This record gives structure tokens, C-alpha cells and sequence, in this order.
């Protein structure tokens, strides 16, 4: 496998792009901290939360490879338990390699309807949590001193922009800060630090009350209307599409490539 | 002048580039409303705060140029004074239809050495105070019927990268997200929604211990030197030249530019 | 006057663009030095050629706003004759502080009907013919010690892209790559280069016969149909929209701008 | 295997980049139709020429690894013998699925040096070689009708800026746009087009007068001397670096992946 011996830590694991991304960390020979908030979302998001229950078949699904995993329920918002989880996992795998900062929401709303919860609550996590994931991480990569290699999920938004968000599209465009500032600073330690970009990913962001919050938005401005327009036929990626690029800048074929924004998104942030 | 009858709203307008944006546009023929905080800043930031009496002087400076002027000190954090004070200068001069969203902080830092509070704190200001400026002010400049300019204040750091200061680079990226977000749903009340990128800018965010916590950072890595190095022979850019561009970005000389990122930083993104 | 005592050098100045930025120029104080090719365009071009009979209208107008101007049918594909001409124009008026290298042409084909000639064509006159511009004039700006500004027209398809014109597009991105190269040696005679992105301009460009070989390649693929939408209610600039940009980077109120891509496009660019 | 029964065409494949694809793809599993010059360079390129043994030798590593290879000695910007080349090859191998356009010159020069006739010569090679590749080779992807992916070797130079050579720069941006450009056009075969930029690479364009021109333009402009800087300790990458991201950019596991600026330059156009 192409990560063998390697630990990834990897939050939002409990499903979707989290998922697959422990999934085929593990089937490379990765053993794995994966953690999920796995409860209560902010109220502007849409569709349904992660259960405790998801995490437990991320953990069942990584086990089946043969592989490690120490799981956690927790925020990435909370610092503390954050970094406590973190060095808990290192402790038991003895290392840290590699993190995927993919937990995250979207919550599709007019400008004018998103209120200042709305906006604290949607850049706490996306960026916040980003940041507190990388702090978390990044000091025990460090001390290894095998260098290593940090992905933070941004969003085809965070290249271009997405409408009908104004929080998520300030907030991905953070991420793509995140990591041109982590790299800068992390690389005198043979760290790369890049950000990914998905256009529409099929996952259970997709769920709930999603198809009619994105349809009730686009009304608002339908001039608005063919920004995820894709080159390719597909509209839509699968997590394992996500996972494979995040797997390919977790091995050591992508060693030189760090401050780099990696679009998967069918060609629509050049639409 | 080129914004004869109209009224512009500034924050950060206590002295540096708040002040000349509120000095050039009250020269042009602008009517103001100006905001400061005037006030302590994060303990992070290694400058001087400015003083309520700083933002006493730019009132002096554009009722010297003729102009009316409605001030107060106010945090662009404080959502609720922040629409008040807004809507109290509106209704004072008439209407809105120039947004300069300019508060914001610095904070040279080793990324290790940023606490939670830290990170927190300049995204706060700078991020969440920005977007605090447009839900203010947007709503004026629609019921006018006149269409408009906002123009935010972003950094080099937003379009390319700026070393040793984690939060601020985010931030100024998420600051380039609110401009394209903004333009794209206030576009069709033809309000331009564009961000500027200063390279170094001479003014007080120079002043106390700043020349000191920069050094400081750079010494943890001096292979990131030379990220500010321009092609012209100046390294540093005057606050007038800022207002150079706002006022042209406020004039109806731009009407059909929007979204759009403009770098003044004397060819640095670049290099 | 912002451009009192200055010599503009300009490219394409027969009609559109050119004669606007030749009109705005001489408004604003400027005297001019003015070619164009006056005649046949390339075979793939859909709409009509210029004349000497436009020239000499271009003429008359900056000759009604009392300023002085050079003018020649020259193709700027032509590098000893354009050369020639910048040397007689300022020997004529003096000095040389502005260049605006705006001839360019566009074809509409489905990338498969691009034939290597058309190519050629596209490739030679909008980046050859613009490098020529800049080898020509450089030297006498430089010959001044005043300092200078450089301005090369590209197309909002150098910095996305558009569909249906593929040596268009990229004749548009080495546009981009020569203001930023000529923008990093020409800096330390404090000379900005910059290059400018305009969505569609209401020019004869834009010929009934366009809008036909338009319309003919989107039959090739639909899904391409809205690269260029607008964020504003207008999808088409006028030419002097152009000039306002071009004029304030002409100005000393850009004296820092360089290196910069300035979009004039109602936020086309990132739809 | 990643690419096993495929079929990539790739120029430049005497040495170098272009000989590393070869023996990766070859590795990995596919058939090689190879060409390049073989021969005289421009006058402007200060390092030495490749040979039909050169050529050979790629052969030889292809034979090798038991895959079978079509070669031939021909200048890309060639169009009926480089068409000519590929469908021979195709009749040969059966199929086309893969395209590296990786056959590019490189010459360090001050700007005021630069010859109308080294101006062409680079872009002629870089720009219309390029575009002759994927027109000589896409109709025979398209026919499969399997999709495929087509990577055009850009540089950093094409995302940011490289310094002294004005041509050089000007080519590999519009190396960028027509990644997007063919991108936009050839997705709905489901072929991907993706433009990919190193920064230095350890290759024979190093060798002969290299180190001596690059000096001696660097004299020209000693402030510019920090523009290819990188995050990483690395100033240069192997040409197995960039063989691992074309590799991945051929393989399935970018299906989604299309119209992206890949950057393996150890962080430097964020520098
Ligand atoms: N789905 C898309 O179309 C799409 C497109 C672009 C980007 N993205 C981004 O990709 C990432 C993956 O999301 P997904 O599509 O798998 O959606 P998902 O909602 O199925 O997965 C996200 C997971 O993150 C967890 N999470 C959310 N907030 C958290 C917090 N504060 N602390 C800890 N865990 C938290 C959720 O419980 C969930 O398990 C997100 O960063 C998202 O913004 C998604
Ligand atoms: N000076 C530079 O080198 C430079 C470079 C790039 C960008 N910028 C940006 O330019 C803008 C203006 O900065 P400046 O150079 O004039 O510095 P400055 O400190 O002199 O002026 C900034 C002003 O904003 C005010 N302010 C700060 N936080 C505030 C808050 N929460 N609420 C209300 N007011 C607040 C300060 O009191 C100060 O008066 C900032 O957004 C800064 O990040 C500065
Ligand atoms: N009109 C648009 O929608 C649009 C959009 C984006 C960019 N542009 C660019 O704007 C610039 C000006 O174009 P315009 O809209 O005024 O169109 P236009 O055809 O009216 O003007 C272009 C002028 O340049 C001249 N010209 C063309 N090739 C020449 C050559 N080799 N040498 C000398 N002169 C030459 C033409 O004769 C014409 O007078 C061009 O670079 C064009 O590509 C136009
Ligand atoms: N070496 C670097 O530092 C570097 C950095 C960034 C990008 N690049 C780019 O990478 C690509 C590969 O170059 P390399 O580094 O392997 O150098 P190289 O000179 O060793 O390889 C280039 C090969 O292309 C061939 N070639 C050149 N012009 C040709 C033409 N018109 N027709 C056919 N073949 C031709 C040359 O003969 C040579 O064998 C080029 O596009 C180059 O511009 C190189």
C-alpha cells in the first residue's frame, strides 16, 4: 500500500468524503484517528446530522481492512478535547503523518437571511475548526521528524465562489488561506500543506431539507444559476473521487507539492 | 468632484487609511459616516491603539473640506450599535452609496505562538467585522435606488500569502470570499462589490512594537523573507495611494467592475 | 487635466477601444501617438476591418480636444515600421510616458475548425503584435527618466477562459504572462505594466456578423452557453467604461499598480 | 498497473521530463508513441541540444520494460508530420487514451536582448507545438470513444511569473489557457485537459551555458532573485517528481479532474 506503517487523523469522519477518505487510508496501510462531531449541527444547516452509529461503522468498516483506528466524538471547534483526542492517538499508534481537515458545513440562505449566529456559527467551523485541526496535529508530525502532509477540504467555492452562502464561500476562501500559511511556515520541516477543492460531491450533505434550501435560494437570483456548471458530463464526484487525490497528496508521490489548491470539480471553477 | 451629492460610510476612520479614504472622499464631494473603535485592539496586535480623540481629528479634517460628517466609536464586532449608528447617519445625510469596509488588525506571529484567543480576535475583526459592515450599510444603499460601490479592505495576504501571521492571511482571504459572495447577489441592485490588496502601507500599524514582532517572526524562518519584495523600487505604498484606487472603485468611473480583486502592492503579489 | 503634458502611444486606434482611450487621453491632456492596421483582418475574423477613413476620424476627434497626435496605418505584426513610428512620434511631441496596446482580434470557431494558419494568425497579431507594442515604446520611456505606465489590453478569457476560441483564449493568457514579465524588469525604472480584462465591449467587434459565428460555434457544445455571465444586470460594457480603466492606469493616481490583471467585466470572471 | 493496455503520445520523450513519462508510463503498464526534435534548439537556448541517440536510449527503457513504442524524430511545431507521427502510431498501438505535451525551450535572457526571431522561436516551440500536440492527437482519443486525458506541461512561470525572459513567461501562460480553453471544449468526450507547472526540475535544461545565462541575466536585476524561493527545503525537484503527478493525472484516479493548474514547485508561485 502506499501509506504502510503511516497514521492519518482525519476529521468528519463518521461519513461521507471522511469516510472514504479513513476507508482508503486504511486499504494503503494507514492507521487511523478519526473523529466526528456525530450530534446537533447549527439550525441553518439543512440536512441531518452524524450519529454516534455512523462513526461506529467508519470504525467497523477500518477494522475490516486490518487496520487501527482510534475514534472520537468530538468538535473541532473544541480545542482542548481536540488536541487531547490527538495525543491520545499518537500515544496508542505511536505517530502522526498525515491529516485530512474535511469536517465541515454548507447552509444555502439568501445574503440577507443569514443571520450573525448564522455566519459565527458556519465560519467557527469551517475555519476555526480547520485551524484547531492543524494545531492539533501539526506539533505531533514535528516531533516525529518524518515530515509529513496536511489537506485541508476547502470547496471549488474557496477558487472561485459559490452563491447563495456568503458564510461557506468566506469560509473555503480561509481554508485556501490556511493552507498557503501553513505551508510557508511548516515546510522548513518537509511538511506540505494543500487545500482541496470539490465541486458537488455525492454525500449526505445532499440530504434532508438540502434540495429544496438550495431551490428556495436560487430563486432569490436566478442569473445566479450555472456557477457549478461542470466541463466534463458530471455534475457531481464521489467521495471516493475526493479520496482519491487526497490520497495521492497523503503518499510520497506528490513529496514538492505543497500551497497547492487542487480543484476536483469536473472544470467549473474555470466556468 | 467625482462623488459630488454622495455620502460614503468608512470604518477604521480614525487615523491611517480610514482617514485618507474619509479625506479624499470628503475632498470629491462626499458626505460621511465614519466609525472607530478608537479603542483597545487585541493583545496579539504589538501597535498603538488609536484614542477617541484620533477620530475627533478626521472629523475636524472633513468639516474643513465643507462636508458633513457623522462619527462614532464603535467595535465593527458589535453588530447592534454598528446598524444603529449606521442608520442614525443615514438618516441624518440622506443616503447611502459608498461602503469602505477598512478596520481591521495585524499580528506578527510564529504559527505555534498563536493562541485560540489570538486566532479568534483577528478573524473576529477582520472577517467578521467586514461582513457586520455590509449588512449594515447594503441595506441604505438599496432603498436609495441608486445602485452603489463597497469596497473591502483586504491585503497582498489575501491574493497571494503574507508569512507569520496564520490568522491574518485567513482572514484576508476570506475578505477576497465576502467581495465575489457580496458581488454576486447585490450585483442585480448594481452595487459593485470589489476588494483591495495593499502591499506595506504607511501608517500607525507600523507604530509601536510592530518593526519589532516583525523581525522577531522572521528570524523563526529566514527563507520567508522576501515574500513583500516589489518590482518598483518602493516597498511601501502611502495611505493616498489606497484612497487612489478606493475613491476610483467608489466613482461611477468603475460601474462595471465588480468582484474583482486590486492589488496595490507595487507588483508584489506577483513576485 | 490628468494626463496634462503626457504622450500616449496608442494601439488599434482606428475605432472601439482605441479611439475611445485616444479621445479620453487627449480629454485629459495627453498627446498621441496612434496606429492601426487599417485593412484586412485574418480570414477567421467574422466581423468588418477597420479603414484609413476611421484612423483619420480618430484623428479630428483628439485634434478637436486641441492636443496634438501622430497617427499611421501600421500593423503592429509589423516591428521595424512600428518602431519607426514610436521614433517620428517622439521626435514630433517630445517624450513618451504611456503606452495602450489594444489591437487585437477575435474569431469564434469550434476548436476542431481552427486550422494551423487561423492559429497563427490569432497568436501573431494578439501576442506578438502586443509584444512589438511594448519593444517599441519601452526604450523611449525609459530615454525620459520620468517614469512611465504600460497598459496591454487582454480579455476577461485571460484570466478564466472562453469557450469556442481557443487560440483567443490563450493568445489572452500570454497577454497576462507578458504584463507581469515586462511588469518585473521595466519596474525598477518605476514603469507599471498591468494588463486589463474587459467582458464584452460595445464595439464593431461585436458586428452583427460576430454575433452569427457566435451563435453557429455554442451550436457546437450548449452547456457552454453562460462562461460570461454578469453579476450586474449588463452583460455588455461601452468602450469608454474601458477608457475610465485604462485612463486611471495611465494616471499618477496607479503610481503603485503593477503587475496587476484589472477586470472591467460585471464579475464575469468569477461566475 | 495504473495505465495498462493504454496508449500515451508524449513529445519531448528524447530525455528529461519527457523520457521520465516514458519509462513511468511504460512502468505503469502502457504503449508509447514518442517523438522529439532531436536536434538544433533555437539560438537564444543556451544548453545543449538532444540526439537521435538520445531518442534511442528512451526507446531502449520502453523495450525494456516490455512495452512496445513507436519513436520518431520530429519538431512539433510541424503539423502534418507530427499528425502524420501519431496516426502511424495509432495504427501501430491500436488506440490513443493519453497525452503529455511536454516538448518546451527555455532562454534566460534580459528583456531589451530578446530578438524579434527568439521571441518567435520560444513561442512558436512552447505555444503552437503544444497546441499542434493535442490537435494531432485528441481526434484519435476521440474516435476510441473511451475518454482519456490530456496533461500540457506548463511551468511556474505559467501560473505566477519567472523573471528574464519575457517569452518564456508569455509561452507558459498561454500554456495555461490552452489547458482551459481545449478543456471546456474536449469534456463532453469525457477527456480531461490539465496544465501542470514545476518549478526547477533536475534535467539536461541545465546543462551546456545554463548556469552561465541565468548568472548573467540575474546581473541585470539583482532584485528579482527570489522569485523561484520554495516552503520546502528542496529548491528543485527530479523529473520523477513531475512524472508522479502527470502519472496521476493520466490514471483514473483524476477522473473528475479537469482544466486545473497542477503546481509541483515545493510552494514558490505562493512565494
Ligand atoms: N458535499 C459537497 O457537495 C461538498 C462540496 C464541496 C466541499 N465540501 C466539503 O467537504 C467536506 C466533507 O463533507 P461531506 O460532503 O462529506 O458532508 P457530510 O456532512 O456527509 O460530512 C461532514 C462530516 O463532518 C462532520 N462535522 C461537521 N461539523 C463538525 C464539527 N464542528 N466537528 C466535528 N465534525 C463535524 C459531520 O458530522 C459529518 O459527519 C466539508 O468540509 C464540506 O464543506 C462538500
Ligand atoms: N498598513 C499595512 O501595511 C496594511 C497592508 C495591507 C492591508 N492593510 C489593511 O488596511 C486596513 C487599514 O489599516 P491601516 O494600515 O490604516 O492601519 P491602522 O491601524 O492605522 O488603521 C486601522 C484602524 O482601524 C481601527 N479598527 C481596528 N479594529 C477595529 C474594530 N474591530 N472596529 C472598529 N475599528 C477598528 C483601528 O482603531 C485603526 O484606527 C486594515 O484592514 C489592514 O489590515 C494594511
Ligand atoms: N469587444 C469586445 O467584446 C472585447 C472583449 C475583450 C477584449 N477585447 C479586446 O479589446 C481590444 C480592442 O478591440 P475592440 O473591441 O475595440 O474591437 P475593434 O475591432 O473595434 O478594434 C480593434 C482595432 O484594432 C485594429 N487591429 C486589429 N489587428 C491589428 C494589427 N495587427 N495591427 C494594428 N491594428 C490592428 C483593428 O483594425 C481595429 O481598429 C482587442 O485586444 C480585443 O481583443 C475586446
Ligand atoms: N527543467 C526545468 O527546470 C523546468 C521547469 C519548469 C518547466 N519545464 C518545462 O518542462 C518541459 C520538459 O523540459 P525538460 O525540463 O525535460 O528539459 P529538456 O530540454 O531536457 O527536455 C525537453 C525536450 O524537448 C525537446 N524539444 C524541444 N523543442 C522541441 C520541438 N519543437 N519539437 C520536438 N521536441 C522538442 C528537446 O529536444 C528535449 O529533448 C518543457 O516544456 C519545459 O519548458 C522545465
Amino acid at each position: 500500500g502506499k501509506l504502510e506503517g503511516r497514521v492519518a487523523f482525519i476529521t468528519g469522519a463518521a461519513r461521507g468524503q471522511g469516510r472514504a477518505h479513513a476507508v482508503r487510508m486504511a486499504a494503503e496501510g494507514a492507521d487511523i484517528i478519526a473523529v466526528d462531531i456525530a450530534g446537533k449541527l447549527p439550525s441553518c444547516v439543512p440536512y441531518d446530522p452524524a450519529s454516534p452509529d455512523d462513526l461506529s461503522e467508519t470504525v467497523r468498516l477500518v477494522e475490516a481492512a486490518n487496520r487501527r483506528i482510534v475514534a472520537a466524538v468530538v468538535d473541532t471547534r473544541d480545542f482542548d478535547r481536540l488536541r487531547k483526542v490527538v495525543d491520545d492517538g499518537v500515544a496508542a499508534l505511536g505517530r502522526l503523518d498525515i491529516i485530512v481537515a474535511n469536517a465541515g458545513v454548507a447552509a444555502p440562505q439568501a445574503w440577507d437571511d443569514i443571520t450573525p449566529e448564522d455566519f459565527r456559527d458556519v465560519m467557527d467551523i469551517n475555519v476555526t475548526g480547520t485551524w484547531n485541526t492543524v494545531m492539533a496535529g501539526a506539533p505531533r508530525i514535528i516531533e516525529g521528524g518524518r515530515g509529513g502532509s496536511i489537506i485541508l477540504i476547502s470547496s471549488a467555492a474557496g477558487m472561485k465562489m459559490q452563491p447563495f452562502m456568503i458564510h461557506y464561500t468566506a469560509s473555503k476562501h480561509a481554508v485556501t488561506g490556511l493552507a498557503r500559511a501553513f505551508a510557508a511556515e511548516l515546510g522548513k520541516h518537509s511538511i506540505r500543506v494543500n487545500s482541496v477543492h470539490p465541486g458537488p460531491v455525492n454525500t449526505p450533505m445532499g440530504s434532508g431539507d438540502m434540495v429544496t434550501a438550495v431551490g428556495q435560494a436560487m430563486e432569490t437570483n436566478p442569473q445566479l444559476s450555472h456557477v457549478l456548471t461542470p466541463f466534463l458530463p458530471d455534475w457531481v464526484a464521489e467521495p471516493e473521487d475526493i479520496a482519491d487525490t487526497v490520497c495521492w497528496l497523503a503518499s510520497d508521490e506528490s513529496r514538492k507539492v505543497t500551497a497547492a489548491q487542487i480543484p476536483v470539480d469536473q472544470g467549473s471553477t474555470q466556468y
